[PDB]
């Protein structure tokens, strides 16, 4: 369905994007948001899909909207709207000064040092997986690596049974990967009613896991609650799978079908990082967005209070502006600009953890399995959304060409 035009909306500013599935998507997701950035496209346009909401198509708006919090609110960050308004994450549904110290406890758990001390740990799970798959000389590498490889990090950061695995992902699955069956308020509830006794229980007996830490955690000069507590949890499992599952699956995708990226990377693992930040830049996969707190005139464009913007992360380093030839991937790039992470207050705390399992799962890979492809006669088919992702990744490979490291 098409929202009515809001009379504040110039009709020269409505360009019907639909987020959920854009046209000629095929041709892969990356490109079928870059429609928007064609030279007759303006910065600033009005699709009267999903209810109907601002998107901001160049890496300057997005950047500058990111940085305004006091006019673009996180209070209800998705479209569609009655998505944004069940939405209580802590502290991606806060905005500053209050979001600050929310923020700060979050860090403790996810940021660098911890990152630093997991690096092994990291390393020994991707291990695990590529042996238990090379012999097999196939996978659906989305399912097979991709899916398993987050929420065990997960499971080791907080302190969880092993054996809760699958039900914690199908309570995750329900949540980020909608059918249409439940609201995203009821799959928040389930996800709650998992975490609420452990929350429980580490408030009265603390350990040194996440949760423990989080749970016992100090905000704004007193003591976090069990709500508090609840919230902050389901964001710090959340934020680290969907996001990785797929983009690893971008990458791998594009390593399956490029043998002279790949050959470059086996030649030399030392550009690994570097490409790492090349492949965040061209794969780019998150959509997320903001309310306006007050009737706004940005860049020549009259915003309405509670007007919904779309700032796709994504656009950011597709842009022209910020990256010449954007949808070229070379991965000595001098500049390599992107909001992949995001931008402003809410940027991701697990850019660190995100950065080494993807150089971790590249450097582990390319040793034990260097050449492999996509399945003969397989066509990948990628969804777009929030988070935009690879429905599912079959690759093969000869295990003669392989070695057991
Ligand atoms: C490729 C991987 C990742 C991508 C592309 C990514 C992307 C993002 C983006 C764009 C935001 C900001 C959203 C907004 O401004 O509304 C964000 C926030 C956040 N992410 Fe990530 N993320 C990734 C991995 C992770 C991982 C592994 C974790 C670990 C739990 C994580 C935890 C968080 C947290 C806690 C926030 C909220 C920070 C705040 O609100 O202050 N992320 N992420
Ligand atoms: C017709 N109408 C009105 C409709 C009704 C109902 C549903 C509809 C859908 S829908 O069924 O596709 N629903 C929208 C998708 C909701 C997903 C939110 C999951 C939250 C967890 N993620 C995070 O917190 C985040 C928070 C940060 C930013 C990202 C990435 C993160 O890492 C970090 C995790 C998300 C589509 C179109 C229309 C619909
Ligand atoms: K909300």
């Amino acid at each position: 369905n098409l929202a009515p035009l809001p009379p504040h909306v110039p009709e020269h500013l409505v360009f019907d994007f639909d987020m959920y599935n854009p046209s000629n998507l095929s041709a892969g997701v990356q490109e079928a948001w870059a429609v928007l950035q064609e030279s007759n496209v303006p910065d600033l346009v009005w699709t009267r899909c999903n209810g109907g909401h601002w998107i901001a198509t160049r890496g300057q708006l997005i950047r500058e909207a990111y940085e305004d919090y006091r006019h673009f609110s996180s209070e209800c960050p998705f479209i569609p709207r009655e998505a944004g308004e069940a939405y209580d994450f802590i502290p991606t549904s806060m905005d500053p000064p209050e979001q600050r110290q929310f923020r700060a406890l979050a860090n403790q758990v996810v940021g660098m040092p911890v990152v630093d001390k997991l690096e092994n740990r990291i390393q020994e799970l991707a291990c695990s997986l590529i042996e238990s798959l090379r012999p097999q000389g196939q996978c659906n590498f989305t399912e097979d690596y991709a899916e398993p490889f987050p929420i065990r990090i997960f499971m080791l950061l907080a302190g969880l049974p092993e054996e809760d695995i699958p039900h914690l992902k199908y309570l995750t699955d329900q949540m980020t990967r909608p059918d249409g069956s439940m609201t995203f308020a009821e799959a928040k509830e389930a996800l709650y009613d998992y975490l609420i006794p452990i929350i429980e229980q580490r408030r009265q007996k603390p350990g040194t896991d996440a949760i423990s830490i989080v749970a016992n955690g100090q905000v704004n000069g007193r003591p976090i609650t069990s709500d508090e507590a609840k919230r902050m949890c389901g964001l710090l499992l959340v934020g680290g799978l969907d996001t990785v599952v797929n983009f690893l699956s971008f990458s791998m995708e594009f390593l399956a079908k490029s043998p002279e990226h790949r050959q470059e990377l086996i030649e030399r693992p030392e550009r690994i990082p570097a490409a790492c930040e090349e492949l965040l830049r061209r794969f780019s996969l998150v959509a997320d967005g903001r309310i306006l707190t007050s009737d706004y005139e940005f860049h020549g464009v009259q915003l309405k209070k509670g007007d919904q913007i779309l700032l796709p992360q994504m656009l950011s380093g597709l842009d022209e502006r910020e990256n010449a030839a954007p949808m070229h991937v070379d991965f000595s790039r001098q500049k390599v600009s992107h909001t992949t992470f995001g931008h402003g207050s809410h940027l991701c705390l697990g850019q660190h953890l995100a950065r080494r399992e993807i150089i971790v799962t590249l450097k582990e890979w390319l040793t034990r399995i260097p050449d492999f492809s996509i399945a003969p006669g397989a066509q990948i088919q990628h969804k777009s959304g929030i988070v935009s992702g690879v429905q599912a990744l079959p690759l093969v490979w000869d295990p003669a060409t392989t070695k057991a490291v």
